[PDB]
């Protein structure tokens, strides 16, 4: 329905901010873009589905998610590719795998914070109905 479309838009609208606020963090500047191929050739045979925030608001615009548990397996999927590919001790690994965890315990607690339970239960039910 229109009830229904405007449902999913105020969706996109709250995923598009939260997104912005995450991606202008310093912290995440790493998480932003993809990993180039020519910097990093053997991301893309050791990661099998890479994810950054450009991605996620390609994502956003192109209607992918339609709750915001879709959107959130994206993040982890930043944060868990993160860990995966930058396992060592040394500082380098160490400050991205901190970065990637703050990436993802921040979004989780502006969500926790600022989605309301009910808006993201309908939405769920919506999705289901599909
Ligand atoms: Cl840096």
């Amino acid at each position: 329905s229109m009830q229904e479309e405007d449902t999913f838009r105020e969706l996109r609208i709250f995923l598009r901010n939260v997104t912005h606020r995450l991606a202008i963090d310093k912290r995440f500047r790493v998480f932003t873009k993809p990993v180039d191929p020519d910097e990093v050739p053997d991301y893309v045979t050791v990661i099998k589905q890479p994810m950054d925030l450009s991605s996620v608001i390609s994502k956003i615009d192109l209607h992918k998610y339609l709750t915001v548990k879709d959107y959130l397996r994206d993040i982890d999927l930043i944060c868990s590719n993160a860990l995966e590919y930058n396992p060592d001790r040394d500082p380098g690994d160490r400050l991205i795998r901190h970065r990637a965890c703050a990436l993802r315990d921040t979004a989780y607690a502006i969500i926790k914070e600022e989605l309301d339970e009910d808006f993201e239960q309908l939405c769920e039910e919506i999705q289901e109905s599909r």
